[PDB]
């Protein structure tokens, strides 16, 4: 068949209310997301561009840092004053 | 499952006997309301559009004033003059 | 900061006695209804769904009719036998 | 058109003494609560957040409990006390 | 010109009240499916990666299952018991 | 290390309450939408597609229309009608 560009979508859902410290360390950990196929992921895998969806809300690129590797953590500042329930879904295109 | 929108209902129950001041100054202390659970409550939460119950009356935005944090107060103008036995039903709605 | 949904509540007041009409018929025009601010409004904004709350009692969705735009009318049917001193609150949930 | 997010409020009516039992296990059953049609309803549908309004008071989170499917019942404790003419009016929101 | 690289987004808009059968059954049809054109679409384009949207939340890959072609439909089991004005955002990159 | 193809999401964050005109001539000037840094922005940059998020939910292709430099503006008609506080997300994909 003819050939095509790879790319996929990696998916990870958790909630606010599993994050760690306060402030700008305010930090959702990899082994806390479930991934896109239910159940408990380890390590955030290498990307290109990553979007961030609080309460299905896409957020700017200022509002989360995220690291890969098993020690990978999204990094949302402000998250704490937000309720413990809000959905989160993390999305990377890996290409 | 199928992942939803996250929405919750946050309601503080207090008196109009229980207010500080006279004229555009009474207000309701956030340490003097009971919350949704039956106890003395913390802090008024943030919220998108909140709503005032009155004696059961949903009242208008422009007879309530509410804020938010430890020393949160809701500004409730003219219950001075009105009885110390009426109830008051603050609901938060946090989306 | 972080982006959260966009919510809110239009409150309008009237009475019964500010109808026009019998049977079916007996509807509150929008230019009769105090809205949210204290003064006389113009037209009923669009909404997702609305609760009719008739001397603080919330009706159900069979016993009121609500139309938009600045000649909006709800019709409330059935309101010309009672009072013309009831209070009567809509609530509009723009979102 | 521009698409909106959906939302709507069911709204189911009782009255106090068409419970069963004393104490905590008051219950209204599904099957005996007037939905927002006119007519009597069958199953309490999924929600997110729910509203009890007794007499048109807004009750607390825990002066009820809602379980939904067609075996649902509102569950009431100390409603055995009160009369058996008071309104029930239960608000879902399904959003 | 600089030529660069093609990638373009098709997106399919319904409701999850245009389903058939329930369980793991429940299939949305590609002709009860809007385009990005606001017309009745006939076919489910060839993809890379797709992405549901229900009620504006991106849902991941374990609730949803998509075939292309005239016969095309989207697998989502669930959504029965779900209400049936849910809207639906299939979104398909075509690289 | 290995070269990986090039691609980047911009974002820029406005309300439908800074638009001009009524009709199909309403627009949100690109230098009254914040980027993704948190500042005012310039200029719409080349993309390749683009999506549009009202209030979260993502439009389709015919409800939008957007110009690229100094004097781009995201041409959607039919926002007058709407409330001015609705957030608008506007997501272009430069690969």
């Amino acid at each position: 068949p003819i050939i095509q560009p790879f790319m996929a979508s990696r998916r990870f859902t958790s909630t606010l209310g599993a994050g760690t410290g306060t402030g700008a360390a305010f930090a959702i950990a990899a082994t806390a997301c479930l991934n896109d196929a239910g159940t408990t992921a380890t390590a955030f895998p290498t990307f290109t561009y990553y979007n961030l969806y609080v309460n299905g809300i896409l957020q700017p690129s200022v509002n989360s840092s995220v690291t890969t590797g098993p020690t990978g953590a999204i990094t949302i500042p402000g998250g704490d004053a937000l309720d413990g329930g809000i959905p989160i879904t993390i999305e990377f295109i890996v290409t």
